[PDB]
């Protein structure tokens, strides 16, 4: 009765993850550098079901076309030997000083072209590895004062590249869907498409919105102080949810990337319950950083959390729903209601019902309790296990 | 060389501004209620352009037809006697007790139906007296806890409710247009469409999209810790800035709703300049609140100061870009270049061109500097006028 | 194996928060007032320990003398009747409109002198009642602008009130001890002594420090993004722990006054730990407001809920601290090392140990994992009842 | 007419400010690093007074005692050179992977001691060089988890540190005292002393409470939603403002570390209106960074700006605090009540006075108005020099 998990479970990882170094805004790396294929081996064991990476991640910036070969190769064979698949791939649009103010939205037509460029050679890589899907987290797109970034300007220019994007993989004749990646800030002041809502407006400008996903990120929302399992439930409701980040964040502050599990408890288990009912079957993705005050064992400590955590959370999710007496009294606060039409007769028929307002008993209606409590606490003791 | 404020300026104020009689969770009123008339002379005094209203602003809940009609009158022969427009209108779905779970998406199927017709009754008294928009504002769209409130479930019922109001006014051959008003929380835990991005991302998945716009609030995005101006501007960039409601707000807390000015006023400056550099010609709304410390006299001062302020960042704004000096910075910054496409010569063109790459020198980009510091120091002295 | 409350845990709660109507800022009341005395009977039964008071929750404002006694000896029945006990007292300085710039803070000065008098009166009654704690929340004790309220000043006016009560007390021959109670803003735009800490610092420029504690809420300092156990921690560090209350909150937002248990999971469950293994002795008592959207029936729900879950998170702390594999993970991440004295040995000896710099091996100390997420896994697992 | 900073100013910098390589969490140096003798020079030419700077800013890590002393030497005629002086200085106990957990709260006893050797030994320095404040910013102290800190044992570790610096500069007989700077994250999930109150309250726990003081800064009260000015006003009654750091923050978000002026506006202009009005003679240090988008033209650009803008606010304050017609309207709001003793008369007087509850007139004083929108509207004409 554990929750030890297996590939079928879809988790995934970036190699940037477990391989972070801890370096931050006020202090050194506390751990040497992984190389990609002892993390694959070791996510491997876990039980992960792959990894995904930023180009700049697996090949070193400025390789040779040879020693890209050889980094290429070597990750391969280490694929090759564990099983695990790479399902995502993203660029590397925010580390190197050249994109210190932005990629594709850089005031700097020369370093927008060159954005460009490094995005598509790492597409046709992304394919070859079997990628089904493409991230984009535009990091450096954005501003620190107000006459810096035109705003509008900005979007024609997001657009443009988008859309060329667009182009290229349906010239080439690739089966890759793009994810843009939302979030508020940092490490610019404020960044071009916040949060999901931004995002998913966006795409619907784009010349083929039908390529075009979010990749929502439990703690970027949660830096907004906006409600994460809500607003993926306006991408699903919009059929835009492509891909998912997971990890933990403890309100508004700067990005603390905690496994998963961590931050915000209940809106986890919201969000596993919302995941699995929804039936979403694309990976679950961590995007973390185990903390800087770690070893190597520490490490593999956290990526081993993120998993257990979503387990542990999917059978408590579960157990609530299957639950008559949650049945039950979801009925008592009339979710069964909100889910049929509201005018399933028609605007006319719903004019002439004098029972829709002439004659309707406001006080009546207004007096009906919707027992919110009592439901919210069954879900409380589900989650804590505590169902006496 | 002062800053009075004519009809011209087209500011608009809500009846339940000025009167607003100061009770908040807190506390009770501190002022006594305010007749809508007296409301409409002295915002006319003032330089006002017009008002707006909430069904139940204007005609007390639970009248009856012919005391409806007694209170139309009178507030009809107050605009004429001053000639104050009112270009916005909306309806009160938050405040009785019956919309305890929401209007549109209230769990109750009968509640949502009442909310309709109380909408659409109000909306023939709108086109009535002359309003072009009719904003929604759903404060009680939401939920206090998870299991309350289905976000997909609710989604096809706000849907459902909006295209009913769209066939509505087609059907009766009605020239108004509708703009959602997104707000993150308060009163609900959490509230649907709670920032422009979700509310722009809505509309669009509406049967007739060319009928729904935004009506941002400036506190509101605050609220969510976003950026105002770039909220704006990409609401603009879609095309969807039908109206606007201005005020004050410090920070990540309780709606304040403070006098237009007050709160971040750096944002207001850049608001202001972005507003009038597209070129937006709707109404300036001031939907505040004049604090519960004041009696009458405070509260005219705290309308006259929305506008005065507006007018004075105005005028800051327009010496700004006026300014010899900051268009040459903006060059410097290369603002000029963000408006220029990145790729005019077309996908193959970029492919082939080594300049954008293969030969492209990464360092020397890199060390450009962007002039950031120098362009907002500029327009820091413009604001405080300390230009010498 | 159940979590039923009785007397001898100590919970209580306040009259005003089963007892709330439901009236926000935008919206009327969703239920009918409560009789004190219905409420004592009530929570008694829930297995509460005893309730609390503001002067205007038990008698109306403005209420004769002898109507007042009525009031007094109604309420004193019932609190016979059913062995409910009142360990704590406070004043609603807030409501009245004649506080709208604060009681103690009151730019007014005839305003403080009979905020002073109102406080003075309520003390008496509280002793009466057998109250052992005071509390003051200087609820309106602020601003919204900057130069209406000169916060040296205010601070002396602050001070002087509380010596006043102060020397009331110990001339009456009281044993009674006053809490003051923090809160970051709202009503007011920012209130003074706005967390744990200031208040803390407040307190040791009063006169007679020794009569004056604080009363930490879970949802302030949560409105400021603080580590309430933190906060609870230093309190409790200083000695100055005479009261608290409970709640549950969702980040930075308006005080939503959820019950205990809801809002920040984990933070509940710290909060517990701390308490109990401090061995805090004090009422736990509840400052809620069970949402407007329920009726009576979810009132009770809503205030068992508030019991319920403290005892859940009680059981799990004692767990997880009694749990042998989680003393040696305590140990593995050097918690023993941190109760020990850095330097007992003394300042010269510091001066004179090599280990301690010439001959210290930083890399080699640096290289030492610190296990933190293993442990918190743990904690994870207890929490969650997941202990496989 | 202008705003040119002449030495009589006292604004200072840190080295580590205009000396920022522009190194965030998610990208590399911008800029080549600056030798502390640039730094010196350019900032006298700007008009600054002085420099501050920590240990390892000055002396690298890992330095030979002869090498420390060739650095030391070269800063000193640099000093001498330019006549700049060096009022603070400070320890690095967050960059070195050692401190991974904190300096003197650190779990592991070793690191502890270590890290008041490191501190002791720059204490000798920063007298040597004339240094009147010791500032210690406990950036690493704190945690990521519940269970990793027990914050009780923390604050004697804390204390014991702050103890032993204290018996160590009365012992050497130095006359420097010690200035706590609070921050309430980052780089630590949650920091111990998290605002300004908590380490006031702290102070008074020491040995000798009067060799220590604080030293705020404008964006860390700002990530926790706090008033600044309040903060400062508290401090400065509790007479421990010994030092203080400027800055701009927009929000609660990442720490900025924008010049001063930019971030909260109106904030600044509070803040200057009360260090000028409190008569403050301490350093204006600024604790900033000029954005990495930056060349040095761009640094010294945002260090002159951070000059300009308190010498522009302090002109605006000035004028405002001058206004008869603001003098007028402070009495109209009572602030000249505000700051005369409530009772002077005493307890007893005040329980005979019938004036003060039995015969006062709630209503009457209820209706009066506070007047403090048009004072606030008064502040705002003056900041923005829109007097006519």
């Amino acid at each position: 009765m554990n929750y030890q998990p297996t590939p079928e479970d879809r988790f995934t990882f970036g190699l940037w993850t477990v391989g972070w170094q801890g370096r931050d805004p006020f202090g050194d790396a506390t751990r040497r550098a992984l190389d990609p294929v002892e993390s694959v081996r070791r996510l491997a064991e876990l039980g992960a079901h792959g990894v995904t990476f930023h180009d700049d991640d697996l090949i070193p910036f400025g390789s040779s076309d040879s020693e890209r070969e050889e980094h290429v190769k070597r990750f391969r064979q280490a694929l090759d030997d564990t099983g695990m698949k790479v399902p995502m791939a993203t660029t590397n649009l925010f580390t190197h000083p050249v994109f210190k103010d932005g990629g594709f939205t850089a005031n700097d037509r020369d370093v927008r072209r060159y954005a460009l460029r490094k995005t598509i050679r790492n597409i046709d890589l992304a394919v070859e590895l079997g990628a089904e899907t493409y991230v984009a987290w535009g990091g450096r797109e954005g501003a620190e004062s107000g006459g810096a970034k035109d705003v509008r300007d900005a979007l024609d220019r997001m657009k443009e590249a988008f859309d060329l994007l667009g182009e290229y993989v349906t010239s080439q004749g690739y089966d890759i869907r793009f994810a843009i990646e939302p979030k508020p800030n940092e490490p610019r002041g404020d960044i071009l498409l916040p949060t999901v809502g931004h995002a998913l407006a966006f795409i619907e400008r784009l010349e083929r919105p039908e390529l075009y996903g979010v990749n929502p990120e439990v703690g970027h929302e949660q830096m907004a102080g906006l409600n994460f399992p809500h607003g993926i439930a306006q991408a699903l409701w919009a059929g835009k949810l492509f891909h998912i980040d997971l990890n933990g964040q403890n309100g508004i502050k700067y990005d603390q990337d905690l496994r998963f599990g961590a931050g915000d408890l209940r809106a986890a288990f919201w969000l596993v319950d919302l995941l699995e009912s929804a039936g979403y079957s694309g990976p679950r993705h961590f995007d973390f950083k185990p903390p800087r005050t770690e070893d190597f064992d520490g490490v593999w400590a956290s990526a081993a959390g993120c998993m257990r955590n979503y387990l542990i959370l999917k059978e408590r999710a579960a157990a609530f729903r299957a639950d008559p007496e949650v049945q039950e009294a979801l009925r008592a606060s009339r979710l069964d209601e909100l889910a049929r039409p509201t005018a399933a007769d028609g605007l006319q028929a719903l004019l002439d019902d004098r029972s829709a307002f002439e004659e309707f008993d406001v006080d009546a209606a207004a007096a009906r309790g919707m027992a919110f409590e009592r439901l919210d606490q069954l879900a409380m003791d589900h989650l804590l296990g505590a169902r006496g």
